[PDB]
């Protein structure tokens, strides 16, 4: 059989895309969206009945034309993760506005504000992740709202202080990224191409994954941003891999069997002091690649959505 | 005459370095070191007797190892302010441990920790600028150091929301970088050459100005960092310019006038509120050039902290 199969004998399998003609096919365990991913899904012909839902639930809500334009586009993220926990038993995960990235209590309260709209159509919190950036500010966000009941997927983690400080927090998963990792060495270094042990994405995913079981945490890891099969292929074992579906794809249609590359099986060590905010600053910022790439992941991240605000603004 | 001499009619000019020789010789009103420049410094064979200074003062101090290389690196940057304030009339700026640059306590006491130094040596707070990086975290300690009369330069400026926290703060001085700016322009587009009034780093510095003149704040705006007397000359009128003695050199070698390009003539404009921690962090990562280069200036600092240390290491 295939090397989609055989993955799934070692990791929960997680689709890292909007559309539901994946979720179909491949019968992942949870599934991911971000906000590139809800602007590209919003192009899908057949979803065009969600941003009507949304648009028109959003003018049921107020009279206020910032505050429906703000309504609706949560709601076709919602919306669009409702078609989609149809589909898949586990999780969606729904990022909040990115916009919000660098604002701890207004992240907090937009999380709040998703969890509702998702209980108010029936929807309990232990089928979903809300995404927050792994900024000090977010991971803040999420150490409350894990203490509120709400759980939480810390996305573009790049830096080991990204890590160490989800952990301390205890949230409930990390996705720590690949591909945009490759990304930034090929774009910054001289070595423009990479075996799959090599690819620093890969490095750097095993290393967090070393860190978080011989500590204990229990803070799920979620592999995401893929470039290759090759980079999938080195991290099997990880608890979980988010994968596009053309990755996906790939997998499916590859033979063979593959064998478990990320394991742990030594001793439980003690935990240090909690890094310090000042602590987690200073190590962030000693990791170039970290630094430039948080940061645009959230500039990328909130251009679309202002893009999805200004299509959703043409309809009202 | 010469364009050096020309320029003072306009703009006061410092020297960015921590030889005497150059001070003998362009005797500017004020001078600026930072940790690469004391680096270079203690090169000097005059200035041998400097750090044999500070080593016997630092194991006068204590008889702890860790403390006696601290000591002599703070004491040797204030020994290398101390000469040259004999043949400057203005100030010398002196940096903090960049190691400090995300935390503001530290960098408060570090501060004191200087003043101190200069103050026993019989000089007074009215001759230092201590040199903070640009952070949140810098800003902040600058805002508490001005309260209790420790006038600050606040460094590696790159960012709008950078100058527009500093300005808020009440800092005494900035120095918003130039050719660092150019230097990432190079790198990062296509555009490779510059005419002066085009470089991004005189439109930052020019932009930052304005924006000073026209609420009315009374911070110096000292331009920093230059690659070529182009940059410099665009900048004529800025309330200060500290330059490298190479650049000064080819000043005092060029003959001609020059005229004035940075004024600010219109109205003093109401000021808005303060700009937020979570709005700056927001702002300054919207500008991916100052997110790399405000973490990299950092960086190389501290790289260079640690090399004095060394240095220092290996003659106690
Ligand atoms: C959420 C992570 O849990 C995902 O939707 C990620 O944003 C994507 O995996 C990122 O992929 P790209 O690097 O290709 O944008
Ligand atoms: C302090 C600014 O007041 C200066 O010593 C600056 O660090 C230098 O001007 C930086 O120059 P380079 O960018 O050429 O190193």
């Amino acid at each position: 059989t295939d090397k989609l199969t055989s993955l799934r004998q070692y990791t929960t399998v997680v689709a890292d895309t909007g559309d539901i003609a994946a979720m179909k096919l491949y019968q992942p365990q949870d599934a991911t969206t971000n906000p590139s991913l809800i602007l590209n899904a919003a192009q899908i012909p057949e979803y065009r009945k969600l941003i009507d839902d949304a648009v028109a639930w959003a003018k049921q809500q107020s009279n206020d034309r910032a505050q429906q334009i703000v309504d609706a586009t949560d709601k076709l993220a919602v919306n669009i993760g409702l078609e989609i926990l149809k589909l898949v038993p586990g999780r969606i995960s729904t990022q909040v506005d990115a916009r919000l990235s660098y604002d701890t209590e207004a992240s907090i309260a937009k999380a709040k504000r998703l969890i509702k709209l998702y209980n108010d159509a029936g929807i309990s919190n232990d089928r979903i992740l809300i995404k927050l950036a792994s900024t000090w500010q977010g991971i803040r966000a999420a150490e409350q709202l894990e203490k509120e009941g709400i759980n939480c997927n810390l996305t573009l983690l790049f830096s080991f202080a990204q890590a160490r400080a989800c952990a301390e927090a205890g949230v409930f998963l990390i996705s720590p990224f690949v591909g945009r990792i490759l990304d930034w060495y090929k774009a910054n270094t001289d070595k423009k191409e990479y075996a799959p042990a090599e690819d620093p994405g890969v490095v750097s995913v095993s290393e967090i994954y070393q860190y978080y079981k011989e500590h204990g945490y229990e803070t799920v890891v979620m592999g995401a941003s893929f470039r290759n099969i090759g980079e999938i292929l080195e991290l099997a074992g990880c608890d979980r891999l988010t994968i596009a579906p053309t990755l996906l794809k790939e997998l499916a249609e590859s033979e063979g069997a593959i064998e478990r590359k990320l394991s742990y099986t030594g001793e439980v060590k003690a935990r240090p002091a909690r890094i310090t905010e000042s602590e987690f600053l200073w190590q962030h910022n000693q990791d170039p690649m970290a630094v430039d790439k948080l940061a645009e992941g959230i500039r990328k991240f909130a251009i679309d959505q202002e893009k999805l605000e200004k299509m959703i603004g043409d309809l009202l």
